[PDB]
C-alpha cells in the first residue's frame, strides 16, 4: 500500500512538464475534499435525516431537496477556498457566483452540486457534475464567462455515489477513473486512459415519454428491439441518474439518450453543467455526444440555464441515431 497513486499525484505528475501555475492541482484538490464530504452525508443520509425536500424551486423549477442544499454549500465554499476560480455556475443558483478579488484565480467552474434527485429518497446511484473553463476576457468577472462553448473545456468529469465512490475526470490528453478510499479518504486511480468501444449492446432512455418522441428516436428504439438483420435486440437500461447512466456507457458501451421531445424543444438536461461535461468525457473516451442536428460541445450558450437535448456513447450507435434524425431531416 506503500506507494499511492492518487488523484492529486496524477494530476501534479502530468501537468509539470506542461509546468503552470498549479492551481487546477489546487481546484481539484478542494473539489476532491467536497465530493468527500458529499459521500460521506449520502452513505448515511437517512441516519442523519437528510432525506426530504429544502422548501424551495430552483431555475429550472426542481424541488430542492435537502442534500441538494448542503452539497451546493459545500461544493461552493471548497471552490471558493481554493483560490482557483473566480465565476461559479450551479444548478442551484439564478445567477452566476463571482468569486471575491481576494481568493480569486482563473477558472470558471460549472456545476451540478447533486444530480439525480429523483433517485435520492430510493437509495439509487447519485453523483456531481463540473466542467471547468479558464477565464478568457481581461474584464472584471462576469457570468459571461461562464457563457462558453463546452469545446473550451480545460476539465470536466463528474463524481458517482454508486455502490462505491468513483471520480471520473476528463482533461485534455484523456479520461482516468479514481476511486474514493474510505479508510483513508484519498481517490486512488483504478482505471487509466479510459476508452469507450465503438459499439455496444445497451441502450438507455425514458421510454415514458414515448407519445412525445420524434420519428427519429421512435425509429431508433424500435430497430433496438427489433434489429432488421436479426442480430440480438439491445438491453435497456435507465437508472434515472445522469451520472449512473452515461458511467455505465462510458464502462458497456452503448447509447445514452435525452431527446428533444413534442413538449420540450431544448430536452430537459442543463448544457452548462450537465451536457457539456459529459460530452467532453465522452469525446476525451473516444466516443460522441450529439443534440441530434449538432455537436453539443459546439453550441455557444446564451442562458447559464439553458438546457440541450443530448445523444452519447458508441460512435457507431450514436452515428446510427445521427442517420436516421438525417434521414428525417
Ligand atoms: O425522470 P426523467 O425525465 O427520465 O429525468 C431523468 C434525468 O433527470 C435528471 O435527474 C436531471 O438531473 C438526470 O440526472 C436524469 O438523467
Ligand atoms: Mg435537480
Ligand atoms: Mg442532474
Ligand atoms: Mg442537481
Amino acid at each position: 500500500d506503500t506507494n499511492i497513486v492518487t488523484l492529486t499525484r496524477f494530476v501534479m505528475e502530468e501537468g509539470r512538464k506542461a509546468r503552470g501555475t498549479g492551481e487546477m492541482t489546487q481546484l481539484l484538490n478542494s473539489l476532491c475534499t467536497a465530493v468527500k464530504a458529499i459521500s460521506t452525508a449520502v452513505r448515511k443520509a437517512g441516519i442523519a435525516h437528510l432525506y426530504g425536500i429544502a422548501g424551495s424551486t430552483n431555475v429550472t423549477g426542481d424541488q430542492v431537496k435537502k442534500l441538494d442544499v448542503l452539497s451546493n454549500d459545500l461544493v461552493i465554499n471548497v471552490l471558493k477556498s481554493s483560490f482557483a476560480t473566480c465565476v461559479l455556475v450551479s444548478e442551484e443558483d439564478k445567477n452566476a457566483i463571482i468569486v471575491e478579488p481576494e481568493k480569486r484565480g482563473k477558472y470558471v467552474v460549472c456545476f451540478d452540486p447533486l444530480d439525480g434527485s429523483s433517485n435520492i429518497d430510493c437509495l439509487v446511484s447519485i453523483g456531481t457534475i463540473f466542467g471547468i473553463y479558464r477565464k478568457n476576457s481581461t474584464d472584471e468577472p462576469s457570468e459571461k464567462d461562464a457563457l462558453q462553448p463546452g469545446r473550451n473545456l480545460v476539465a470536466a468529469g463528474y463524481a458517482l455515489y454508486g455502490s462505491a465512490t468513483m471520480l471520473v475526470l476528463a482533461m485534455v490528453n484523456g479520461v482516468n477513473c479514481f476511486m474514493l478510499d474510505p479508510a483513508i479518504g484519498e481517490f486512488i486511480l483504478v482505471d487509466r486512459d479510459v476508452k469507450i468501444k465503438k459499439k455496444g449492446s445497451i441502450y438507455s432512455i425514458n421510454e415514458g415519454y414515448a407519445k412525445e418522441f420524434d420519428p427519429a428516436i421512435t425509429e431508433y428504439i424500435q430497430r433496438k428491439k427489433f434489429p432488421p438483420d436479426n442480430s440480438a435486440p439491445y438491453g435497456a437500461r435507465y437508472v434515472g441518474s445522469m451520472v449512473a447512466d452515461v458511467h455505465r456507457t462510458l464502462v458497456y458501451g452503448g447509447i445514452f439518450m435525452y431527446p428533444a421531445n413534442k413538449k420540450s424543444p431544448k430536452g430537459k438536461l442543463r448544457l452548462l453543467y450537465e451536457c457539456n461535461p459529459m460530452a467532453y468525457v465522452m469525446e476525451k473516451a473516444g466516443g460522441l455526444a450529439t443534440t441530434g442536428k449538432e455537436a453539443v460541445l459546439d453550441i455557444v450558450p446564451t442562458d447559464i440555464h439553458q438546457r440541450a437535448p443530448i445523444i452519447l456513447g458508441s460512435p457507431e450507435d450514436v452515428t446510427e441515431l445521427l442517420e436516421i434524425y438525417q434521414k428525417h431531416a
